[PDB]
DNA sequence: CGGCATACG
DNA sequence: CGTA
DNA sequence: GCCG
């Protein structure tokens, strides 16, 4: 019926079982604020399974097969179908600690382990942080400063303008060298928490060294509101109607001769790429990353020159970026 | 029961 | 520890 | 929490 592995199936952006998925995301998220990954990927995988549904759920018969669905979870949508809400679900909600991990994890350069850590401490809002800067890094400090602005969706429509003065800073710091939208927009989402550029040269060798180049005339034009290689985590000053507001960006630049890799793992969803990096090893006896595909029998890296190779080489159908939103 | 993705900053 |  |  359907397969165990979110990246054996399309996953379309929008689906048929919307508030089923929603709820089991909520049990996923708080089984990661307690450190419990493998209840937070259950949860997250009976989600996505409903996602890839070609209809609604209407009684629990409909779950007998499905993977990733036992006890909890069906008991879970049992619920739902029969009452319109899940206690238990509700209960986390209103939780005093569900909502204030959700608030301190979503700060930039907050993660659970921190989060936790003020809790444990008495913490419990956001003016609770500001108060006792002297705990805070630098990042943590950027990332409270600019939480209001960064806790509001950026538009698909932002991101041409972003993507067009990201493209003016890359072609000084080496022509030639080309900017790829990838993350959920890449998946076709209208809006975002965050925006995702994937930077690469066609001569390899050339892109060496690039990363700090961009950064640097970046942050000459003034847009670099914050930023900490290969990798960078930024927030950048976009224009706005008569102002301007703070939104994360995000830039990686790859080898051309990893960027098959590097797009596919950028490209996400989250799930969607765990899914296919578990496969690619369990399945596969294949080690995947952002970089490339190897066989630790052979000890030899797949040359890749498309993402429809890496989905050849692992046996998989191909699946276009709109069908990974696992 | 073991396993749960895999890197870089 | 943070980030993707 | 669930799969194999
Ligand atoms: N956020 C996040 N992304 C990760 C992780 N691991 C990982 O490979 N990624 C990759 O990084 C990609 C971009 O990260 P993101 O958080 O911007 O994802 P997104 O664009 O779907 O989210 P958004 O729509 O809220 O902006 C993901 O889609 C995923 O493939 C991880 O632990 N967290
Ligand atoms: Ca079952
Ligand atoms: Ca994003
Ligand atoms: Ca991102
Ligand atoms: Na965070």
């Amino acid at each position: 019926w359907m397969p165990a592995y979110a990246c054996q199936r399309p996953t379309p952006l929008t689906h048929h079982n919307t508030g089923l998925s929603e709820a089991l995301e909520i049990l996923a998220e708080a089984a990661g604020f307690e450190g419990s990954e493998g209840r937070l990927l259950t949860f997250c995988r009976a989600a996505s399974v409903l996602k890839a549904l070609p209809s609604p759920v209407t009684t629990l018969s409909q779950l007998q097969g499905l993977p990733h669905f036992g006890e909890h979870s069906s008991r879970v949508v049992q619920e739902l179908l029969e009452h319109g809400v899940c206690e238990e679900v509700e209960r986390v909600r209103r939780s005093e600690r569900y909502q204030t991990m959700k608030l301190f994890t979503q700060i930039f350069g907050v993660g659970v382990k921190t989060a936790d850590r003020w809790y444990r401490e008495g913490l419990r809002t956001l003016d609770d942080l500001r108060e006792q800067p002297q705990k805070l890094t630098q990042q943590q400090k950027a990332g409270l400063q600019h939480h209001q602005d960064l806790s509001t969706p950026v538009l698909r429509s932002d991101v041409d303008a972003l993507q067009q003065v990201v493209e003016e800073a890359v072609g000084q710091a080496l022509p030639g060298a080309t900017v790829t939208l990838t993350g959920g927009f890449r998946r076709g989402k209208l809006q975002g928490h965050d925006v995702d550029f994937l930077i690469t040269h066609p001569k390899e060798g050339q892109e060496a060294g690039l990363l700090p180049r961009v950064m640097c005339r970046l942050q000459d034009q003034g847009l670099i509101l914050y930023h900490q290689f290969e990798r960078s985590f930024c927030i950048f000053r976009l224009p706005q109607p008569g102002s301007w507001k703070a939104v994360r960006v995000d830039l990686v630049v790859a080898p051309v001769s990893q960027f098959p890799f590097a797009l596919l793992g950028w490209t996400g969803s989250k799930l969607f790429q765990r899914e296919l990096r578990r496969f690619s090893r369990k399945e596969k006896g294949l080690w995947l990353n952002s970089h490339g595909l190897f066989d630790p029998e052979q000890k030899t890296f797949f040359q890749a020159a498309s993402e429809e190779d890496i989905f050849r080489h692992l046996g998989l159908e191909y699946l276009p970026p709109e069908q990974r939103n696992a």
